[PDB]
């Protein structure tokens, strides 16, 4: 099934399933960072996102890297259906991304599209904070981005990306080559979406 | 100041600020088990869920076991307008509850009114829990209800509460008097909040 | 349980216990218009909508005439919450209804109200022509406004009213007095919720 | 649209309702006892369309055809029609080896609704089908309450755990049981609103 | 997108919104006066396009070509980008032979919302070619109140009830009436919040 | 009789809105240069109450008026005319001490709606108010684009987060300054649709 790991370390409590998927994609994280894989991404493309999301969740997640062949909501919000997810992808490759305001489209874009069964937040929060490196010499402090309202602003984005384009233009941080602002980011970037029980610099 | 241990133990980190909450928070559930106050409350009143707030939350929320004063909401729900709250809790303190429609209708009205700016999600599943085992000798087993099907349940239920009862009902045991069942479930009604730092029998 | 004819004569079948249902409450609206009872009935109040639910639904729905205690929904609109439906009503029994807006505005608002756990399209139905023939001379010919129009048009009804407005305008008729008028009334209001089996007038 | 509308010169809804309920339950009838209905494609559109057909002929015009106009219920706006074609084409390769699939393939045929009526009885009996032949299951449909089903088919587009519970506890291996297909056919009918006939009695 | 913003280094957006107002109602009474309008395509988006580069090249950047971002009013979703191009073929084989028909493809119209700004008055000069054409009508817009208006187009992608009622109680035979048009141009403005000229005076 | 500038027959909707937008505006230069403005309550309804009648009576029937009728704008329902009242009285007991307080009150008393007509204008001036007693600041309201703040409200019910950073980004210390309080009428009008006159030109 999915979770690769759930059957394979017979294990059948959901927490200790969740700290384990924690651990070793904590792992592979730091890994992408200290080996200088993450400099060498395609940047802004689905294939730069489809890396990121396998070097993840590869052996974590069945097909990681590929895209859903379901459907799937958060709330009452259906993302893009799989019958037309390859045209959405095309489209948002070709999307610019020279400035704040088409970058944050893009990624709220890319977060319709929503194109993997599982991981879709933390792989695509790694791929805009690349995006932002190679385009406006910036990165995301994520911890300056309160929880609830990061969550709260991705739910309005479909609709409207004022709220997630404010709180990331005023979280922005020019520490591109600094260690300890992504390790922290994929600290939070985790945390946002439920896993707490590890710092990836501790692995 | 909302997050009473804050600005108290200097914290700038929200990953920090979580692990630190879910810990005393922990370790004032755990003690509500072993000392035997859970088996004192009145049960299936907004006197009771306010005492088990109060005791998980006191010196870690402001005003714990007190009814907000701000109106909420979660994704595109908007929870019960203070103007309302105190009827809507004294509307809810005269629901009967001699079935599992009943039980499941109240607590679904009891999520609605979300009485405290936060905590509620824990709060009320320990009080729920208690309505059950005093009226069906059931509790949940929490471990049988996915994070995801719990969820997507709940924001269901202003609309119709089938979702989660059928969870509810699937997930029913006898185990009334039974330690690992009340403490697994403790762990579980955290993860499904975004805490899976501690296990709260290791506390 | 809601339903009594179900275990009061043993009914297992979803169909059959909607024919028998069906026949039973005609027959009491039937005798409702024959016995001149119907003139005899405060227009315009809850009390007058009560004393038609009960006429018609007594022996049928449990605590018929009396308002509801659980929270119910259509779609995704979710009806007059439980906890104020009392003031709702009071606030119903002072609207006035002096011409065709008013007395449109006065319906819409008592099927948000929705005071009653089953049976108020029909017996609200039947409460509107009353108010419409004391205050226009009027009564709708009902096969005049088709089933799926008037399904969308009290749909759309708590946002905007014009839908329900225009159909109703456009399907008034003096005959307020007609017999044959009011019994194709009932089949046909019956009909916009599922009820086919008979004709009111042969019963 | 309505056919027989013009033909019989009917001006009352609830006796058009009646005659098209007797028109195409004996239509029903007939697709079961003739044998038709075990020569029907299975989980395709094309199978829907021949049972659409088969049910729907001279009562709905261009029955067994995709609707030219967009359509709502609700609030819910079902698949766009310039864009129909493809929903179909997607739901023709979706798996259907187990529950999980068949009813996701269900649900999403659904909101293809590729029809301009008809689309809830002649896709349950497509979903029937496709379960006898991969589950050897059918729906028990009177286990499974009219306003808890239209409740969750409108929660399907979101999630289908309400639609699944309901069916999964609906399922019976009675797949060549007469009275089993006849009363669901009674039931679907009664589901949207027609309770005049029993069809075996047709 | 505002050219005339930096053109005219206007930072008051009120200011910016006269004067916008101003140049494509101009372009507006123009294009009536001058014939232009009679010889557009009737119907397709290509005459569509021709009436928004009409009335808004000098004031939004890509006048008369589809947008390239997804835009959103209220919590109603626009067309996507990428289904522009197979949204505007469909609505070019939409008939309009009746009302019906026309307030269908209008509607559709709406919802495919091609441009990044403009589809409103763009849209409503084009279905006012339409009814000309198809009805011998046109829309005496004043008689459609601006809420009712914005309302019923707000609900017109679940059910079109509302927006044909309007419409329908709306039509005029008058459809050579230059004042018909000119204070339908200055209603349909007003629509959208500029209310500082009449066209005619310009 | 709601738009006491109404007649008999039809009226032209364009230029009722331009008389009601003179005789308003003419109302509130006068309450800001006679100095009025400086006695009314801050941050209650009765507040509120005053600054709808000073703008709007002999415009709409009861200004400063509690309606008496149940209103919409896109999807929300504002509060029930059932509720009404206890929502003011609510609203008047909230806190103001800071900015997330504020924009939460103002929030709340947008969702009460309490007027016929007028909600938008009366309210902006009475939130200018709260914020330059408490914070010695008002909005500069040409520096919120229209479409940015009407999204931002519609959003308000679910999340304040977006009309706050709107707010918070434009305000200034200039709290005395008349031509900051002309020019926010001049775009506070123009968000709603009235663009054909300037305040302080009256
Ligand atoms: N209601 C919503 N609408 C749109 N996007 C959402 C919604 N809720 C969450 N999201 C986005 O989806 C992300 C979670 O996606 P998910 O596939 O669960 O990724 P992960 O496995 O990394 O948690 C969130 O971080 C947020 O960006
Ligand atoms: N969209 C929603 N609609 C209704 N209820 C919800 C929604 N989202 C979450 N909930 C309920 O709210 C709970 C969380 O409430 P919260 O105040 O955050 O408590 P906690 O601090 O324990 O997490 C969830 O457990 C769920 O039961
Ligand atoms: N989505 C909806 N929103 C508001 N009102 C609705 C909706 N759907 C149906 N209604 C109204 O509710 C009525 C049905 O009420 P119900 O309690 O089922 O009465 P009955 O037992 O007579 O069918 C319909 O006739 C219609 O007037
Ligand atoms: N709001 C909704 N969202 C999604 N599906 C719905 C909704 N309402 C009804 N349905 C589905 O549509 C079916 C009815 O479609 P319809 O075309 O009316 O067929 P029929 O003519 O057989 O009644 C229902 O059985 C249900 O499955
Ligand atoms: N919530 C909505 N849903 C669907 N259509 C809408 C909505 N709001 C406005 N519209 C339509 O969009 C038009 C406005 O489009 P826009 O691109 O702003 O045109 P303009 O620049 O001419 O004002 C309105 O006239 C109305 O027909
Ligand atoms: N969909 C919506 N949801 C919530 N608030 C809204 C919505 N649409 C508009 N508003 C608020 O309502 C105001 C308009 O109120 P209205 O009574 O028309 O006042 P005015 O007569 O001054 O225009 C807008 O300025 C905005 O603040
Ligand atoms: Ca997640
Ligand atoms: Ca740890
Ligand atoms: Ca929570
Ligand atoms: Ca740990
Ligand atoms: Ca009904
Ligand atoms: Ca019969
Ligand atoms: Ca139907
Ligand atoms: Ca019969
Ligand atoms: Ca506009
Ligand atoms: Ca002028
Ligand atoms: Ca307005
Ligand atoms: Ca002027």
């Amino acid at each position: 099934h999915h979770h690769m790991l759930e059957n394979k370390l017979g294990i059948i409590n959901q927490l200790e399933l969740n700290r384990v998927e924690e651990r070793v994609s904590k792992e592979n994280a730091k890994r992408l960072y200290d080996s200088g894989d993450i400099d060498r991404i395609e940047v802004g493309t689905f294939k730069g996102l489809s890396y990121i999301h396998n070097y993840l969740f590869e052996d974590i997640y069945e097909f990681a890297g590929k895209v859903r062949s379901q459907n799937i909501s958060k709330g009452n919000f259906r993302f893009a259906p799989v019958m037309y997810l390859e045209i959405a992808l095309e489209h948002i490759d070709k999307m610019p991304q020279r400035n704040l305001d088409e970058i944050v489209a893009k990624y709220v874009e890319m977060n319709i599209a929503h194109p993997f069964r599982e991981g879709n937040g933390r792989a695509t929060r790694i791929w805009l904070d690349l995006i932002l490196k190679k385009e406006l010499k910036r990165v995301v402090d994520w911890n300056l981005i309160n929880k609830e309202d990061y969550l709260s602003a991705m739910e309005r984005s479909p609709v409207k990306d004022l709220e997630i384009k404010y709180l990331i233009s005023n979280a922005l941080t020019d520490k591109i080559n600094d260690r300890e602002i992504f390790m922290k980011g994929i600290d939070i970037s985790y945390y946002y979406e439920g896993y707490t029980e590890y710092n990836v610099d501790e692995l």
